[PDB]
């Protein structure tokens, strides 16, 4: 049968500030999706957070872009906001619920969505990712690596089915344009684009042999835009092994975001604090020093008949402690830089804050004229 | 509504020696504040320790310096002392209950108090800190950093509302005098003072734009004086982000105190051993090698209608493990110094111990006369 | 009132081999001492292990060397051996129950005993230690440090009462002789002796000012002898602070024992796996690589009216993780040495194994004669 | 007397590629400035390189912007290019000699110039810096720190003369505008600007008390622009101590440039390979892995009567080996990022390379239309 | 024969600022002492620097406090100052030549002097030390360790002649008083004093068995006072082995001084840059980051008939690279503390700078009155 796997993510209230979610937020969303399950709306679900973003992972048969699945997620976010965030006066309550109405589609309303509709396989392992304190371009490098880099994904070299490579669907979020690029041949051009992570964002990957969908990352054209993305990746059987996918994250590369959406720091692959598959909830890591560093969590599932068996915390292994130690140490090195590029983002990712405003001052003197005048201009200031 | 958030801290019995508190101490204080809640005395509370100091965090509407809130905390400390510390023959039972009477105000009676009365905000995240085995000047540097250092608090550079800086209320605990200093312009003078952490202690910080209170640190003029302080900081929304506040502690600077209140060692930001928000108790870290090193704990809350939602252990993140590893290693390096300045405090912080006494011996010879006499003075000793 | 605090330790069954104890061993010993408590035999107790040695900590009023307390401990070891070790066919079941009869005193029968009888103080914090896979001389250095080294115990320099130093009771286990030495003046001679840890063993320390007992280490003259010792130390109030005592262990010095009682490795200060003060049991660390490394555990209590409030795991602090990391790394360095001095003990601690036997071969040639004969002696071997 | 100290820097030939200079380049420039000295054109000189940029440090009395000093440096660069770079077919021979004519002033012709004209002091220590493989904004942070950061320059807090702070002359290289900012009060605005290191570049610093010049960094408005800058800083006596200046560089912050002027990596403070004050030449470090990492060198002098006594390699101290080890390790971490932001510069510093060209392809599909067409667009590619 | 070994040290000109000496300074002092040798004034000499302090080590037979030896050193410092420091306009030229006249004795005129007059032994190894950027109390800990600590000097435990310990001559530089203390018995009191390194300074050590002199450290009562000390230690043969002396320095303890004589940092044991025993000169390390860290150098000699055979750089061994790496890393950790105690010295070592001056402002409000007035006092500032 054709299942649709759908992640719909939103920040609706931080506890405290931007550090974590409140757990009743999770409890209430799980309780609500359990009604929709009972009512036949969805087959299975799982509810978790990373930092302060709630992810609603849902299986169902209404396909992509569906207004009842997108509706259900909207409704269920609205209700956490009114019943809990507003109740507890949580920080940035209702943050991502930017638009107010609700046409039919949730995209470009504030929450993030990655979905894939495929025919379920004999075995169907998927990984589900969520990052906090970063932007969707943060997965551009793990995505490139796992589907295109031979040093990460051995399957590219030694598995016949992957040998032909993958199709990359790249969204230009600035000018609302899509590029289809196909590895290996187009690797250097793909990189030419996606390496500018603020603007060219891998939205979907497709297997080239049969067209099968492989991954969908959460990204929309600017206006909303995109904070803290969520990713869905399908694994094994002519698609990256689960561990080739996990390897793509073994190096905590630097991502944009961190504190005030204006700095860069290492992407730490974190453990969940607890995973309760019976109650269908997982509590992810907190964000602490400087509001991060930025973090990604990974839960793996096996789907059967649309049911979600899992999830398993896939960054839970001593091997990832080394990675975590590295990221802690880089977060520390890079922070000693204070408010300077490249620790601080370029002015354009600044432009959305309010550095510009300030510059309502100073009085700038044009250079050619100040150059024959330096001495009295300083003489002024000095007295 | 105007809430008052009030921390009132005391060491009333160590278990064993100076290492920790007994847990029934916490249990009994929580049970007691729950009566006062029921009776309408206070809106909410939370009871925790770091090392051997019990903190009673209480919300209420009686404002600062109130004799019923200060009374309640006194009463509730007295009762732990008689019912438990004295019962179990705990070490330094009733330690901080120095005075005996109880005029109206608790300050200068032994326990430490930081309170703030503000109009509650749309979202109102506060952080609550407690350090053990140090002195109130230990927060002078984290306080300076989070409100005045651009390398710590990006908000100073990129958030319009903080751009104008803060007012620092500095108490001269030695001569009972207060200095108001305002950053940025007065930074170098603020530092001139507060860098002498034994004497010029940041007691309160105020936002300069509107006068809003931002932080209150626990400090009183000498006589009592001040051990193991507690700090209250309000975050977000024109005030340091929660993570800019947590960053101010990312470097385990050296603080005075540690063993016998006479040495200096790194301030380790520690995790709580357990946080039970349902029973309103948290058990902090123990103090071990050399009676520390010194440690600070951080709990974050969101206030609604005076209710304390929390607390969240905000030093609970792999990023702070690096910091903790650093502090462990410095505690080890610096200790190899034994009883020597600067590992050992200057003589004046010694003067309150009993190095002076000793020096009831030796016989000191005046120099000018010993200089023509060295040879027979040694000839003596030798025989 | 005068309490006696009494630790009586024995290895009666390893699970598996020499790695740990079986937990019913602990359960059964706790159940048994609870009868004796009920019957008035003893005031309080606590039952724990480190590696494969069971420690019975008991409070009571029968004073030192008492035959009912020593009897109770014997009886209760015999019963674990018959009811559990023998039942489960545990390794080296009944190991330390060497003698067979039972005159009146347990010392020189196999188990280890440290006791102190003192008048209980206003506050009376004691620490209770147990090491596995080493010998009683392993505490010679922590003992020296905490009572005699100014770099460890600041109290020696800055506390008037300790300024006069301590009396060291040193047992020569080889020739059954006792030396009384008193620090500071006799430091160099104390060291001359105790630095030979296999033979001159600090058995007791006494405060010099008033004669008060301070510490008692578990040691008996050879025949039995002594494996895996237990130590009792009283803290605070003119005696080392609890943290000066814990500092004496902050450096994992090398001790004799480890694997087959014939090697040297670092003394790792370990955490307990669990501490249950309600059931009066604690499960200590396992011994793994090469049967260690060697380890010591520390539980602190506060005594009131002979009741044992505790115990607290006093090596449970991030600061001791650094120490633990160091010890892991030295255990690794030193092991690459294989069977060579000094990783391997001197021949005399070998002499109690069976290196000697072997040397029933080779044929040794006397040197003076072999020297004019080398060439044909090799010519032989070669053909 | 009023001396002018003048550094005029140029890349005129790499050996090999971009790694170093050829030593006859240095030899020939020294030989040439020795004529000009003999002829009275200049008082003293010193000739050194870092990476592949030659620095001509010259003392003289013709003041700033002088056409004979700028001429002499031009002439002497032209002659190295024709007599050596072109001779040996060195890489990028004559690179920085962009313009062809020579009006009167060297600025905006390709080479970099920092000069200061001051009255020589009783003692007059200056430091002279040169960086390779970076851009002039690389010194924005060391410059800010040494004149404005109290954590770097203790003199700001404890020296009366510096207490009043400094004037920062900031050039907007993009719109040819100058900003005068004065610390402390304007710190946050200074940072608002200079933290965008690609565009707002500290060109000069002046002491605020008397107007004295303190530092001049090498920077010109875009067209030329600016690679690998050179800095001149005066030290001591109401101006940063020599070591407060050296401290500003103790943390290898990330700078733009490195390989192909398109990446960011740590600024390594390097030693010179040799310093020959008798022949007035110093050979700086090579640039190796990935064409760096980027590096800065420091030579200190004492001026007397315009004579340059020195120079001393001021990064030659074990303390800077730690810094160097850190930078090596970051260069290694950050490089594993390949062609991705922030390791790779933002598109705008790309725009001067030729990423744009490429994008002569792919065919971009507008999003709104591709969204109802995905399936056949992939069906295409797949077949 | 009775030789006198005499070190007389002075800072007379830094190159640049405070980083090093100019080498002609050394050359000229060596040339000058070679005349005095030729003339019979002195038997042998050696001339070296550490940081910016020149040491004149001289052997001779005029005994301690001699006016011709002290004169010769004065004269020879004056001449370097006029002929070189003043010539080259070096920084702080003539710095230590504070007084102007010259009664007979050099002590309390600015330079530092350590001398010992002993009967030369069958073999007579001495070590000669010089530290820069610290104060004479910096050797208090190495001095204590090598003569009194059994963990440093094994000879105390295992060599019969040292078993009786040493006499410590302690100068109270604040009240011009001398204390004779004798180890072991007086260890704790010695420490009580010398651990306050700013005031109780070990000036001389004497062997207790025969009265022999062992060490003399450079220290005078305040007025002058004391910067950057020099130490002379005699080794072997009932006195610490050369390596027990070198061990006393194996841990880079924190010392007062560093930058602006107002901070604390690790004492790095450094190598000499070059040792030329034929020309009788050695060039020591430079001081760089933050004007240090502080450093000590060690040259060993063998005396025969007063001739100085040597010197050997005794910190030149890979084993000391570990120590040097540690010190680099601590210098880095502790510096992140900026202007705060204990990185910054206590106010009293401040009092000699000019923190006090500043505090000509702010207006301090007395506390009791400000406490009922806070709100309008902030209302003021805010408007
Ligand atoms: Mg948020
Ligand atoms: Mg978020
Ligand atoms: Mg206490
Ligand atoms: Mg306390
Ligand atoms: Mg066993
Ligand atoms: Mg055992
Ligand atoms: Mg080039
Ligand atoms: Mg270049
Ligand atoms: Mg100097
Ligand atoms: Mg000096």
């Amino acid at each position: 049968m054709r299942v649709t796997v759908s992640i719909i993510k939103a920040d609706v209230g931080g506890f405290p500030g931007h550090a974590h979610v409140h757990p009743k937020m999770l409890e209430y969303a799980a309780a609500k999706l359990k009604e929709a399950q009972k009512r036949g709306v969805i087959i299975d679900y799982f509810v978790y957070n990373v930092g302060d973003d709630i992810s609603l992972l849902m299986t169902h048969t209404k396909g992509e872009d569906n207004k009842d699945i997108h509706g259900l997620a909207w409704e269920t976010f609205k209700e956490v906001t009114d019943q809990i965030a507003k109740r507890f006066k949580l920080y940035g309550a209702g943050q991502d619920l930017l638009k107010d109405a609700f046409s039919g589609n949730i995209r470009g309303m504030g929450p993030q969505v990655a979905e894939m509709e495929f025919e379920e396989r004999p075995s169907e392992p998927i990984i589900a990712f969520a990052a906090d304190k970063t932007e969707p371009g943060a997965f551009n490098l793990p995505l490139y690596k796992m589907f295109a880099d031979p040093f990460t994904t051995a399957g590219l070299v030694i598995d016949p089915s992957m040998h032909e490579g993958f199709i990359f669907e790249v969204l230009d979020v600035v000018e609302h344009k899509v590029y289809l690029l196909k590895t290996p041949e187009d690797a250097y051009s793909l990189l030419g684009l996606i390496g500018t992570t603020g603007r060219y964002i891998i939205r979907k990957v497709f297997r080239r042999a049969d067209g099968a969908p492989a991954a969908a990352n959460s990204v929309e054209r600017l206006s909303v835009g995109k904070d803290d993305p969520v990713l869905l990746v399908r694994a094994q059987s002519g698609l990256p092994a689960v561990g080739e996918v996990l390897e793509a994250f073994a190096h905590p590369h630097l991502v944009h975001g961190w504190m005030r959406g204006s700095h860069a720091g290492p992407l730490m692959p974190a453990r969940f604090i607890s995973v309760d598959p019976e109650r269908r909830i997982a509590i992810g890591p907190k964000m602490t020093r400087f509001d991060g560093p930025p973090k990604v969590g990974a839960l793996g599932f096996q789907l059967h008949e649309g049911y979600l068996e899992g999830g398993v915390d896939l960054f839970d292994d001593p091997a990832f402690d080394y990675v975590r130690q590295t990221a802690a140490q880089i977060a520390d090195y890079i922070r000693r830089m204070g408010p300077f590029q490249p620790h601080r983002l370029p002015p354009e990712e600044m432009e959305y804050t309010a550095l510009p405003k300030i510059l309502a001052k100073v009085k700038p003197y044009p250079a050619d004229q100040y150059e024959k005048d330096r001495k009295k201009y300083i003489e002024a200031v000095v007295k």
